């Protein structure tokens, strides 16, 4: 049954605008094929935990052998949320599909339909989505700029101030101790997104809230487990009640299925070999640093202060030119384009993860080196 | 830290106006815990495959076959060569051109409407549709025309009035068990210009030629531009999938907020439903028992004098308000008889329902006992019925 034109318009648009302008045909997210040779800088999973033979073994082990709501008596509750909070210092924690859908779900619990919500302009995606479906008022502030925030929320009154400790495109790390006073100041509950703090910053990857001393002082923290934790499910810490409510009031909890016990029961080795990885975050945490260093001396903007690293390769065109010479070159990072950026300021990011060599960052660093006397392209 | 008053008082008054309220002071879904020798009717499993060795055994063992640290969006993963043959083999098992692999259910619904929908797009959906569908269109900021449950006529005059537009409906609704009218539909869907979208997270598996699905029951696959279901029923697994008798599902992937800021399945996960699929293309068995074991239960039911909407293995106990839909609860589970509340935002607060899903391990001596134990109820119990 060929489209009406009213869905078929619109798709061919699309497919013209976002594929054919390509050199490839394909998004400008998809590039070439990587080789074993080829160093790969793309996956969230930090502290290289995705093959650990110990966590691969509890989870075959249990597999071996509904919606969420109707598991939410104390009998019906895993382990694996004691554990959480207990790990992260914050009083309970809650069990989400997703990182995304916990955000979305502790957004439309805690919200209402005109709410204060301050915002950075860098905050995830799904922190933005949340405060939409909850028909909240957004408020946009420029990217960890707490003159823009106090202006804005003296202005506009109290609400939920909302944050990534560590942003996904640029690696940059939010001013919690400052963005802490301001909550207090004026009377408002602080969001805190740990998805790329949690497991590779703070005392045994407890995250950075805890790094900085400032759990006790913040409402909320999510997190998406499908970083470190290398799992696809997302959390919720509370210190309060909120949590007691979000399964019966978020949609996602709501209407969708929940992780099954064997799923809770592999993040539970998933926790210890975090706790203990010691020599992983220290030896990454070297690496992103070298790697930093390595790239600002050439002359490109980076703003990271982390592990995720953002090359800006301003408009699409440009980004795709840097994106192939790259890739021929043996790097692959992910394109980050329109949605998740806006098209004249896309970012190429490379995600490090514990299993980099030193001689693996001297490589992207010589390989960016050139690419900045090549001169088919230009970096921001 | 104290929450800001603008937030412990909306849990306060929660806490209270939904948990506080019920007899056990816990929220309404939840009743007493069950025995071993109760009758469990909750689960989506229809087919009883959770606990299946086979799928068991091809899950563990792909999962302990290697990693790729694929943790990524995926909008990464969209090459050829990086799409799962699961989507192949679903797409070629309901007779859809393309079929796309996602998160959930729910995202499955949101990513499509987000894909194919404008501000201005209408959208003619059941009133009883899935919550998922009434969000992916809000979301999109369409246009949404709620018609008449399985009403053909409200839903003619709605296109009639205000132009082509997506008409979205659940083959197998899941509070009240019906069956939409979909050979209508279609027509109704060419009578005007419009794209038909049908949600078969009920009917998948346990209907059609192998389990292919209503509309394969039907021949109107070829008829239809949409299908989605959630793969947690009979496929019993956390995940949804999109199919296509078009080009939309090389867009979808690149559009849908869900699919592109939200984690991909692990393709360990890809391979497991890989053996469900098998396993469900065989149970044939399983079915024409189910279908038969809910026929028993529906006529039942009616006989009782019972509403009984449904013509399917969902069964709905329509119980009116919260308050008398505590009693018929306590009712049913002081008899071992479990029991699924659906309450607000799922219904209306006044019209709740308590549903009762059956699977293939149910027996023709515990149907009776379900029979029983709801006409004691009619009948006997301080409650009543709508």
């Amino acid at each position: 049954p060929q489209l009406p034109d009213f869905i078929q318009n619109k798709i061919d648009h699309y497919i013209e605008n976002y594929f054919d302008i390509n050199k490839n045909g394909k998004h400008l997210v998809l590039g070439k094929q990587a080789s074993p040779d080829d160093i790969i800088l793309q996956s969230n999973d930090y502290l290289a935990l995705a093959n650990h033979p110990l966590i691969k073994a509890r989870l075959a082990k249990s597999l071996l052998e509904m919606s969420a709501s109707f598991l939410q008596n104390d009998y019906d509750k895993p382990m694996i949320e004691k554990r959480l909070a207990k790990f992260t210092g914050f009083d309970e924690c809650l069990l989400s599909q997703s990182g995304w859908n916990a955000n979305v779900g502790l957004l439309q619990t805690i919200c209402q339909p005109n709410t204060n919500v301050y915002i950075d302009f860098f905050a995830h995606m799904s922190l933005w989505e949340g405060a939409r479906y909850a028909n909240a008022q957004a408020h946009p502030f420029m990217h960890n700029n707490c003159d823009h925030l106090r202006m804005l929320i003296q202005r506009h009154g109290p609400g939920i101030i909302v944050v990534d400790s560590i942003y996904s495109t640029l690696g940059t790390i939010a001013p919690l101790a400052e963005l802490v006073n301001i909550s207090k100041e004026f009377g408002c509950a602080l969001l805190v997104d740990e998805s790329h703090s949690l497991g590779t910053h703070g005392p045994n990857g407890a995250g950075l809230l805890a790094e900085l001393g400032l759990t006790r002082e913040v409402h909320f923290m999510t997190a998406s487990l499908a970083k470190t934790f290398a799992y696809r499910a997302g959390a919720i810490w509370c210190n309060n009640e909120v949590n007691r409510c979000v399964p019966f009031i978020s949609y996602p909890a709501i209407f969708s299925s929940t992780l099954l016990p064997y799923e809770a029961a592999g993040l539970e080795t998933t926790l210890e070999i975090i706790e203990s990885a010691d020599n992983r975050r220290q030896h990454l945490d070297r690496m992103a640093r070298k790697l930093r260093i390595g790239l600002s001396q050439l002359g490109l903007t980076i703003r990271s202060e982390s592990q995720i690293i953002g090359l800006e390769t301003g408009d699409e065109r440009n980004t795709e030119k840097v994106r192939d010479y790259l890739e021929s070159n043996g790097v692959f990072g992910s394109v980050f384009c329109r949605p998740a950026t806006s098209k004249n300021k896309n970012i190429i990011r490379l995600s490090l993860n514990s299993d980099v060599n030193d001689e693996q960052i001297a490589k992207i660093i010589e390989v960016c080196s050139d690419a900045v006397n090549y001169g088919d392209f230009y970096f921001r």
